[PDB]
């Protein structure tokens, strides 16, 4: 089997997208953040707490004759961000793309936090890190990939994310129309749960390339591109007026710059991320300071393949016995 699903900006800054997913009998069409760096498949829900719920649209488990609770199951996430949500479960099908898992466990839940909230467009995410990172008790939970490898064409997505546009999920086949050149592979540690990979360095513009092991995690779920100090005070120094700002939380830089691109090395290949990806506007409404998309992992403690860098390639999240990543410039 297959399935394809298009991903959508939530917003002209690309601050996340959204993919539509059909949960439930007869569907419920929530549309979720498909996130590569974290576990859960959670949802807005009739369970949660009124007060929390501004605008989303909700999965009501008790109109779905395929939805059963899972007796006992709880579960609690906090992400990297502060944010976090917490409820209880159900198994339903689940639907992305034309790709169907039947038995699926979709977290409910009952209380989430104000950012998610404030956030009307995004009705859940739905994880496609390791499954040993969900966090549903006393027994954990597979992510919907996991749930549906084995009935896979070939045991892969994709991800080719757009910039100010709509792009693409695929499920179980690589689309050979949708990137140029060829796809550079890389290896995978799952130990964290994470798909994290080591690039082989970077470039700031038209600069010369600096060979150097950078650890990280291709996270789709991340917006912005988090790196050394070292690396982000190379790129921002390539800015006239930048600067790193503790009041606004990272580099700034005046809205009338034009951003120098930032490449990353995959291997012996490299993608290269244009500056314009790197504007992430105002950092209030009329202000002239503009939001940098390049920012400090320091104090995250890992580098973060956010969306920024993503969605300069198209990735293959190759889910065989031994993982890999896949890049390819398009």
């Amino acid at each position: 089997s297959t399935g394809s699903a298009t991903t959508t900006p939530i917003d002209s800054l690309d601050d996340a997208y959204i993919t539509p997913v059909q949960i439930g009998t007869p569907a419920q069409t929530l549309n979720l953040d498909f996130d590569t760096g974290s576990s859960d498949l959670w949802v807005f829900s009739s369970e949660t707490t009124a007060s929390e719920v501004d605008g989303q649209t909700i999965y009501t488990p008790s109109k779905s004759t395929t939805a059963k609770l899972l007796s006992g199951a709880t579960w609690s996430i906090s992400y990297g961000d502060g944010s976090s949500s917490s409820g209880d479960v159900y198994t339903d099908t689940v639907s992305v793309g034309g790709l169907t898992v039947t038995g699926q466990a979709v977290e409910s839940a009952k209380k989430v936090s104000s950012s998610f909230t404030e956030d009307s467009t995004i009705d859940g995410l739905l994880g496609l890190a390791f499954s040993t990172l969900n966090t549903v008790s006393p027994t954990q939970q597979k992510t919907f990939f996991d749930n549906a490898k084995a009935s896979l064409d070939s045991p892969v997505f994709t991800a080719d994310l757009g910039y100010h546009a709509p792009g693409t999920y695929n499920f179980g086949f690589i689309d050979t129309t949708a990137y140029t050149g060829s796809i550079t592979y890389t290896a995978v540690s799952t130990k964290q749960g994470f798909w994290e990979w080591t690039s082989t360095g970077y470039a700031v513009g038209s600069g010369t390339f600096k060979s150097t092991s950078i650890d990280g995690i291709a996270d789709t779920g991340t917006t912005l591109l988090y790196l050394p100090a070292t690396v982000v005070s190379a790129y921002w120094a390539q800015v006239s007026g930048a600067k790193s700002s503790s009041s606004v939380g990272g580099y700034v830089f005046p809205c009338s710059a034009t951003l120098p691109s930032f490449t990353f090395g995959v291997g012996s290949a490299r993608i290269v991320i244009p500056g314009d990806y790197i504007d992430f506007g105002p950092i209030s409404t009329g202000s002239s300071s503009c939001f940098g998309g390049i920012q400090s992992s320091a104090g995250i403690g890992i580098n973060i393949f956010g969306d920024v860098a993503l969605k300069a390639a198209f990735v293959v999240f190759n889910g065989a016995t031994t993982p890999t990543l896949g890049f390819a410039s398009k």
